[PDB]
């Protein structure tokens, strides 16, 4: 069984423009990303899909595998199709370029259940949250049952807290594992009406009746995509180097 | 396949004591319900579930069928498991002891869909809503992929409406079909944590992995909770004649 990791990186972001070349602690956000996926035990090769020449050479400057995508690609995942035709693979894991602070062991227990059961088509991380940061549209929650498989994804506080003591909310890390047959079958998916009111393209897969198992983890660090956040991760990054020395 | 209609009908009620037993237009709640039941095409017997012996010998009465069920049961679900033991059938449907506004047809689809699929353990009935009724916590909204098949059920407002425009809300209405297998395992299965949290008992199916699949249906009459509905229900029913 092959796996490779994707990593896609589009410079283009409104607050934050080439958002994947930030400096964090001397390196660019797409490297610190390319560096902990280097680390991930069982992947195979890891490649960082793009849409943009200077996003493409701060890979190559590095050493990083480069493949160039369309432009017109409306979603990380289609993009990410585009990069199956290419690059064979049995397994491929979707990591967010603008993650610095992913954690390999995250990435190996979601590439260990896609290995441990053969007809898992996909698999994706949550982590345990309180009720008020539940509240966010902003933050998606998931609702799953017994066998960790995913009921359902909303930016809505799911489960609704009638019995507010009894409820456990979980946030979904968009880090995903897909086996090769899904991704292509993707583009004769349509859209559904669920994923246009949430704006949550995973809905298109659970509208086919494509099962997600979701694996729990830790709380995962600061994402990047406000300035402020930005100086927090920066700071977490500086404290992380100092202590491991 | 030998189908049964089973309508739970507790005496008791916070707001409405010996509810099943209220008159409208004539004759008690129970028997309009049960006389509606026995207009669906297809099932071979009629029976309702009961506590009391006032409505059992109401039911009597009319001659309806009813069967003494324990008083401990904390839903009209548990209460069906323990019909299942005396009453042999491969579908079971659960209808409410408190809706005599039901229509037979809609309980037809329900069935004609589980015996269209007979891998099918489950089926339930749904309605559009507007996204103004969907915000209320009463109303449990439910959401379906292309099967039909159930996603979730929650009191919260499913799907969140980020594109207002594209949301299309549907209501659950709490009437099931289900196979026999399924009520012999019921009382095996655990409780789950969002069962306990939106308090609804279907989600302790979906915790075990029993798919629901869910029929669409027009907008169905109000059920009778308070004493404001119930006025309600009289004077629609009236009309209605
Ligand atoms: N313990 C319980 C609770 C409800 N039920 C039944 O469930 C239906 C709807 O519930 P409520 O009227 O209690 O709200 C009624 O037909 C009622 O008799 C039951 O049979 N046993």
């Amino acid at each position: 069984s092959k796996a490779v990791i994707v990593i896609p990186a589009r410079y283009g972001s409104s607050r934050l423009p080439g958002k994947p070349l930030l400096d964090i602690v001397g390196k660019p956000m797409i490297q610190h990303v390319y560096e902990r996926a280097l680390q991930v035990a069982g992947v195979a090769e890891v490649w960082v899909a793009t849409d943009d020449p200077r996003v493409e050479q701060a890979v190559q400057a590095f050493g990083g595998k480069a493949i160039m995508t369309r432009n017109d690609h409306e979603s990380g995942t289609d993009r990410l199709v585009e990069v199956m035709h290419k690059v064979e693979a049995d397994i491929y894991i979707n990591l967010q370029g603008d993650e610095p602070m992913i954690r390999p062991r995250d990435v190996e227990t979601l590439l260990q259940g896609m290995r441990d059961d053969p007809a898992l088509p996909v698999a994706t991380l949550c982590h345990a949250i309180s009720a008020a940061e539940a509240a966010e549209p902003s933050t998606v929650k998931v609702v799953v049952n017994t066998r960790q498989d995913a009921l359902y994804f909303s930016r809505s506080p799911i489960p609704y807290p009638r019995n507010a003591e009894k409820a456990r909310y979980l946030k979904h890390v968009g880090i995903y594992a897909y086996r090769r047959d899904v991704l292509q079958n993707y583009s004769q998916l349509p859209e559904s009406m669920p994923e246009q009111a949430e704006s949550l393209e995973q809905l298109r897969l659970m509208n086919a009746g494509i099962n997600i198992r979701t694996f729990e983890v830790a709380a995962t660090g600061p994402g990047v995509d406000t300035p402020a956040c930005l100086e927090k991760v920066r700071a977490l990054m500086a404290q992380e180097l100092a202590e491991n020395a």
